[PDB]
């Protein structure tokens, strides 16, 4: 069952084996990925999360971002540790109260603390739309037709050396897949579609660093919804979706009645499908219960290109036609050097006081706010660009904005900008060497908002920024509970912080 929008959500440890093997694990509502918070557009979501963690091995504090909702007038909700929060210790619990206005499509959760989303904290978080512009294209739509994939390591993320190439141990579709080494035929998960329904599938990578070139064996994929924004429809045979990117896309059940392979191929760890990794079940109601016998094509012929898809909205651009045809045009110099990354010249590591409590108690410019460096002030109601030109080690990087999405003002692979109908999202591969993916945004959502690379193991070596937008009005704008001023007081005297 799905649960929300007003709900407890209990953070525990327990032995999971999702490829066979076990180990232990961060887990919201006892299972892997976490159950499915959901609601309708415009609702007040209380998710009042417990942490019950004991095992100093995977950090027994946490924080939970609720991954693409804009939070306006509830900053202080948002859940990045050390920018919005202090995280919530052991014993106690915290009611993240908010509103969804504006805002109706596929989402996600996670731990926003250090790497501990690796080790369990993710699930989806889905907005339903009544009145859905889509809603005619497809015949079913719930819990059974969302889609996660997923990175799963038998090592702990708090073993994991900070700036190292990091590779997982298996690939999970719905939370079951098998491991790369050492492989068993432990239990794949089986999606059942009857012949002739359309279903809206929503497809979710809460990956902590690998994309995924997903595909469907004789099926092909109408994409309707780009990380909550609709799109017009587009046909593709191969999905390539990088570390928390969402799509629905509308799957026609309309092959002969059978089973068919799921293919999601990371672009680290294990190549290929041998013994059923990297794999799942596409099942036909009245097929045999039996693996697939379906091949992959060679070559996909009509994969994903980000420039073809474009809103269903007339959505836009902001700002003029060209580079710099914004108020405030910026350039980040993005660099990974010695295990650390920096934006700017500047390795993020995480303040002591969140930036938001820092500017509450009045700090108020960007050059007062710690880290030093770390925080771009951005003005009021004004057209933002930033361009992300790629390079650094690791690639391909995929950057998140917190509080926003975005125009995609220009795409990996292409140095052609489009200032008419691009897409808008709000993560995006920044693409290979040489490239200058670019986007665009207005500021109207007083906040300190986290910018980074959505590769965890990447946001920990210091890949991150943080944009303090309209910080005179971030105080009125964001009124805070008495439990948020708490978490402050009560974590640092846990953890024996003079502050
Ligand atoms: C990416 O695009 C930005 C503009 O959005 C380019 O920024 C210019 O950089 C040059 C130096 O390289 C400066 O003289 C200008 O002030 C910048 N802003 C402009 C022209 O509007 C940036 O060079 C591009 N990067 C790459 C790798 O193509
Ligand atoms: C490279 O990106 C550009 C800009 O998004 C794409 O150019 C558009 O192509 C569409 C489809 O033919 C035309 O309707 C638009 O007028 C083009 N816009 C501009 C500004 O040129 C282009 O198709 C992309 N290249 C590839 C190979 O997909
Ligand atoms: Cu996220
Ligand atoms: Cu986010
Ligand atoms: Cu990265
Ligand atoms: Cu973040
Ligand atoms: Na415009």
């Amino acid at each position: 069952a799905q649960i929300g929008p007003v709900t407890d959500l209990h953070i525990t440890n327990a032995n999971i084996s999702p490829d066979g093997f076990s180990r232990p694990a961060v887990l919201a509502g006892g299972t892997f990925p976490g159950p499915t918070i959901a609601g309708n557009t415009g609702d007040n979501f209380q998710i009042t999360v417990f942490n019950d963690l004991t095992d100093p091995s995977m950090l027994t504090d946490t924080s939970i971002h609720w991954h693409g909702l804009f939070q306006k007038g509830t900053n202080w909700a948002d859940g990045p540790a050390f920018v919005t929060q202090c995280p919530i210790i052991t014993g106690q619990s915290f009611d993240y109260n908010f509103n969804v206005p504006g805002q109706a499509g596929t989402f996600w959760y996670h731990s926003h603390l250090s790497t501990q989303y690796c080790d369990g904290l993710r699930g989806p978080f889905v907005v339903y739309d009544p009145n859905d512009p889509n809603a005619s294209l497809y015949d079913v739509d719930d819990d059974t037709t969302i889609i996660t994939l997923a990175d799963w390591y038998h090592t702990l993320a708090q073993q994991e050396p900070i700036g190292a190439a990091i590779t997982a141990d298996a690939t999970l579709i719905n939370g079951l897949g098998r491991s790369f080494t050492n492989t068993t035929a432990s239990p794949l998960s089986v999606i059942t579609v009857q012949s002739g329904k359309r279903y809206r599938m929503r497809l979710v990578s809460i990956s902590c660093d690998p994309n995924y070139l997903f595909s469907i064996d004789g099926h092909d994929m109408t994409i309707i919804e780009v990380d909550g924004v609709n799109s017009q429809q587009l046909t593709v045979d191969q999905i390539q979706i990088f570390a928390a990117q969402r799509y629905s896309f509308v799957l026609n059940a309309n092959q002969p009645v059978g089973n068919y392979w799921i293919r999601a191929q990371p672009n680290s760890g294990g190549q290929g499908f041998d013994g059923g990794i990297n794999s799942a079940i596409l099942r036909y109601e009245g097929a045999t219960v039996e693996d697939p016998t379906t091949t992959a094509p060679t070559t996909f012929s009509n994969p994903l290109v980000e420039t073809d898809l474009h809103p269903l909205a007339d959505l836009g651009v902001p700002g003029q036609p060209f580079r710099g045809g914004a108020d405030d045009p910026l350039v980040l110099n993005l660099a990974f050097a010695n295990g650390r990354f920096s934006i700017d010249g500047v390795s993020f590591v995480p303040p002591t006081v969140p930036v938001l409590l820092q500017i509450l108690s009045g700090a108020q410019n960007a050059q007062d706010l710690l880290p030093a460096g770390s925080v771009i002030s951005l003005p009021s109601n004004s057209v933002i660009e930033v361009a992300l030109p790629a390079g650094a080690a690791g690639g391909p990087h995929p950057f998140h904005l917190h509080g926003h999405n975005f125009a995609v003002v220009q795409s990996a692979n292409n140095a052609t900008p489009n200032y008419v109908n691009p897409i808008w999202r709000d993560t995006v591969s920044i693409g290979g060497t040489g490239d200058n993916v670019t986007i665009r945004f207005t500021t109207n959502n007083p906040g300190p908002w986290f910018l980074h690379c959505h590769i965890d193991w990447h946001l920990e070596a210091g890949f991150a920024i943080v944009f303090a937008e309209d910080i005179p009005d971030t105080a009125s704008a964001n009124p805070v509970p008495q439990a948020w001023s708490d978490l402050c007081p009560a974590y640092d005297q846990a953890h024996n912080i003079s502050t």
